[PDB]
Parts: structure tokens; sequence; C-alpha cells
């Protein structure tokens, strides 16, 4: 009943954010290895000050009340904020649920955005706290959102190259205008005691709070605390996966399974439960409403698959209500 630990190899991504083009391929590799194996890495001279990112998380968390977090909530938890079915605060619940969280999306989502005027499924407008009682969280927050775009779009450079595509195969579709990429603050609180309701049960035994699941995205760019939780489904059961909080952890969602053909999973992971205060700082790199990548499968000579073009909007819509059907309101 031992755990084994996956190979989560580190992979140094600074050269896809230049001009060396044999230096590029060498990093493509390393991703096209990880995504064949396990399906994580970690990425490695990013250029992100994490410590900022995972300080201006704290500060927010540890300082917004009740009060605060009604007015934002999204209408799970508030029946008056009918337009926040993404955007907005997510509540604990004492005794029953310890996981909270505030999910904000595109900056440029605003009532001008044509989007927004149509009413478009998984557009929104996002919501903030009060700057006084906050001072500079949005900010911090909305400069986040476009640090990470940033390396998501040199990392999507990497996987386009490992799958024998020119460069900007998926970065082209991943645009500040119209991107319907999230970020969610999620903090995993300590708490003695510990409420058994807040805990999963897996069906090997393992306590769990989150279960298994792929990721709803392209793929996904995650910064966590340094507190061990993740494990990855293999054929030979969940392996451990170490964290490092200097790095960000990589992995594809279930949009680049559809689109390669199951040729780069997305791989199944759950969280364990840990009684130990951390963050988990998830960045879904989604694509546009419109977004369509003509599958391709790389396993053929002649690249070709049968699988359908699937529009990136209807795939998150569906998505995010199944991964909430199928793991509970988080
Ligand atoms: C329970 C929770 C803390 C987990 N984190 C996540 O983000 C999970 C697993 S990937 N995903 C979501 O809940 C989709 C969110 C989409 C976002 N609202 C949007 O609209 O884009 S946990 O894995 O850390 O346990
Ligand atoms: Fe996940």
């Amino acid at each position: 009943g031992s755990v084994s630990k996956a190979n989560v190899p580190k992979i140094d991504v600074s050269p896809l954010f230049g001009d060396d083009q044999a230096a590029k391929m060498r990093v493509a590799q390393q991703i096209d290895a990880a995504s064949r194996d396990t399906g994580f890495f970690y990425a490695v001279n990013h250029g992100i000050n994490v410590q900022r990112l995972s300080q201006k998380t704290k500060e927010f968390h540890m300082s917004i009340t009740p009060e605060e977090k009604w007015d934002l909530a999204i209408r799970a938890y508030n029946k008056e904020h009918q337009d926040q079915v993404r955007a907005g605060y997510y509540l604990s619940i004492p005794g029953k649920k310890a996981v909270e969280s505030f999910c904000y999306l595109n900056p440029n989502f605003t009532p001008d955005h044509p989007r927004i005027q149509a009413k478009t499924p998984t557009h929104e407008v996002n919501v903030w706290p009060d700057e006084t009682k906050h001072p500079g969280f949005q900010d911090f927050a909305e400069q986040y959102y476009w640090d990470v775009f940033g390396l998501s779009s040199a990392l999507l450079k990497g996987y386009a190259l490992a799958l024998g595509k020119e460069e900007n195969f998926f970065a082209r579709h991943f645009k500040p205008d119209d991107t319907l990429a999230s970020v969610v603050l999620i903090r995993y609180p300590y708490l003695d005691p510990y409420p058994e309701a807040a805990i999963k049960t897996a069906a090997d035994g393992t306590k769990l709070s989150f279960e298994w699941h792929e990721d709803v995205s392209l793929i996904t760019v995650l910064y966590q605390s340094n507190v061990q939780n993740l494990q990855v489904e293999t054929a030979a059961g969940y392996q451990d996966i170490e964290a490092d909080d200097t790095g960000y952890l990589i992995n594809c969602g279930s949009y680049m399974a559809h689109l390669t053909n199951n040729y780069y999973k997305a791989p199944i992971h759950r969280v364990k439960w840990v009684n130990a205060e951390r963050q988990s700082l998830p960045f879904f790199v989604n694509l546009g409403y419109d977004s369509v990548i003509d599958p391709f499968d790389p396993r053929e000579p002649n690249g070709k698959s049968d699988r359908e073009p699937l529009s990136y909007g209807d795939y998150l819509q569906n998505g995010l209500v199944s991964l909430i059907n199928k793991n509970g309101q988080t």
C-alpha cells in the first residue's frame, strides 16, 4: 500500500522567451518527454516574482471580512449575483468546507467589451473588493494576470514545437483581448479540529480535499506554497508530486488531449488532505470563445485525425459545469 513519487522534471523554460531556435527545440523535447510520461513538469527560470504573488495573496486571504465575502460571492453562494458564475469569492463553510478562493478573469472584460454586451456565456466583468480596505490588491492581481499570461504564451510555444508544429500553433489563439483564462487564489486553511465532513475518502483509502479530475484548460500553469499535496494517476496507481514553491507546475488540460488525439493526455490528478495552511494559485490557460484548433494525431504518418474541431467556449462551458457536478461546488 506504499505510495511512489512521480517523476516531475524541472525544465529551464527561459529559451522560450528568446530567439535561439535550437535551444527552444531542446526545451520542446523536454516538454514532449514529460507530456508523454506523467504529464507534469516544473517550469523553472520563468522570470515571475512568485514571492510577491504569495505575499499579496496571503495578505488578501487573511484580511477579508464575512461582509466583503458576501458582497463578492459568486451566485452559488449569493442569489443576488446571478451574473457571477465564474468570477468572485468562493466561500468556505466552517465545519463543512475548508477551502475558499477568489477567481477573476480577463481584465479586458469590461462593459465596453462586445462579449459582455452580447452576454456570451463564460464572459464576466471581474468584481473587486474595496480599494481602501485592500490597498494595491486589484493592481497586483491584474498585473499578475498579464505576468503569467506572458509565461503561458512562451510555454505554449514549447508545446507547439514539441508536437512538430510552428511555435505559434497554440499561442495565436491566446490573446489579451478575448482569452477566457482565469486566475484562482485558493486558500487551504489549517484547522484544529479539522472537520471530517470536509475530508473525502478515495477508493484506495487516501484522504482527499478534492477528488480525481482532468483539468478544464488547454494547459494549467500553477503556483503553490511548499506543502506537498498533489498526486497524479498512473497505471500503477497514484504517485506523489513533490512540492516546489519556486517553480510553476505545468500540465495539460482536456482540450489538449482532445486536439492531439490523446497523444498528450490530460493527467488525472487529485489533492490529498493535508492539515496545513497553504495556497494554490492556478492560471487556467483558456483560448477565445470562438477559438478552434483542428485536431491531429502525431502517431500517424499523415498526422490525420477524425476528431471534430471543438469550439473552446462550448468546451469551457461544458467542462466547468461537469467538474462542479462531479467533484462538487468549490
Ligand atoms: C477545489 C479547488 C481548491 C481545486 N482547484 C481548482 O482550481 C480545481 C481543480 S484544477 N478547478 C476548478 O475548480 C475550476 C475553476 C474554474 C474557474 N472558476 C473559472 O471560471 O475559470 S484543488 O485542485 O486545488 O483542490
Ligand atoms: Fe487540477
